[PDB]
């Protein structure tokens, strides 16, 4: 269970990524090409340091890892040359970046298995090629294509119809894109004071409370409830964390308008706050919302 980032297949002489050593020898300093994506590997210390040589101790030794380029592989049993000839940032950045996408989109599977019970080793690995892998190879891309798929996979299914999956792992795993990459409408909520002092002025109390309703926006739905006298609560599913307060706000001041104009009021009383995708945690600890009533005068 070593290969992981692709279930082991690179090109041959022209593999450049980063790697962390293994061993180190005085001839030659044998390191891991990365335990997932590839393999181990060995540099040839004749053409890895110029000029007197010692022991790269400055380039890999236990812990030290770089970005270096295969030279040569051998499919006598499957070995790899390396060598960094110096080699550019460019590349070192392509190779950084190839495993940044092709490591969120390798954990986005970990965990889709690590709820579908999938601790089996070879069975991540298995879906790893199964599915973030065979887009990379669908488009011919080092992870860099998967993940851009697994980021238009929340829109364009189109090309999600070659995945036999089952309907637990593609509702599961669909459902970890965009858990990840594409959310759902965030959750915001912000308080308000509306007052109208006049028997004529309850006509801009409630044309008020619908003004902030209407202000909102399509798929984007406001709920503004009473909890006291002088307080309110106006809440919505709105993606992105400022424009969607900024809906809030901009009810906040229309209601402003819609109860000043006809002589009244507006206070607001905790501001636009919105909400997280790990706030679904501690939103189980709190609980207890009609409950919060202090009016205990049922009579006299």
């Amino acid at each position: 269970m070593s290969c992981r980032f692709y279930q082991h297949k690179f090109p041959e002489v022209e593999d450049v990524v980063m790697v962390n050593v293994r061993s180190i020898q005085e001839m030659g300093a044998y390191v891991s090409l990365l335990e997932y994506n590839n393999i181990e590997g060995m540099i040839h210390l004749s053409e890895l340091s110029r000029r007197r040589i010692r022991s790269i101790n400055k380039l890999i030794r236990i812990g030290r890892n770089e970005c270096v380029k295969v030279i040569r592989v051998d499919k006598e049993k499957g070995y790899i040359d390396l060598s960094k000839r110096r080699v550019s940032p460019e590349e070192a950045i392509k190779c950084e970046d190839k495993f940044t996408k092709s490591k969120t989109v390798y954990s986005i599977l970990r965990h889709v298995a690590e709820v579908l019970e999938y601790t089996k080793d070879e069975q991540l690995e298995s879906l790893f090629q199964r599915t973030a892998w065979v887009f990379d190879d669908k488009y011919k891309r080092p992870g860099y294509g998967a993940y851009d798929a697994f980021k238009h996979a929340v829109s364009d299914p189109s090309i999600l119809d070659s995945l036999d999956l089952n309907e637990d792992e593609r509702e599961v795993l669909i459902n970890n894109i965009n858990r990840r990459l594409t959310p759902q409408a965030v959750k915001i909520r912000a308080d308000i004071e509306v007052a109208c002092y006049g028997y004529e002025g309850i006509d801009a109390v409630k044309e008020a409370l619908r003004a902030g309703l209407n202000c909102s926006t399509e798929n984007m739905p406001i709920k503004i409830n009473l909890i006291a006298p002088p307080r309110y609560v106006m809440t919505t599913t709105t993606l992105e964390r400022t424009e969607g307060l900024s809906v809030l706000s901009q009810a906040m001041a229309v209601i402003k308008e819609k109860i000043e104009e006809k002589r009244g009021v507006f206070n607001v009383q905790m501001e636009p706050k919105v909400v997280t995708d790990t706030d679904e945690t501690e939103l189980a600890r709190q609980m207890e919302r009609l409950e919060r009533e202090n009016a205990e005068v049922d009579g006299d």
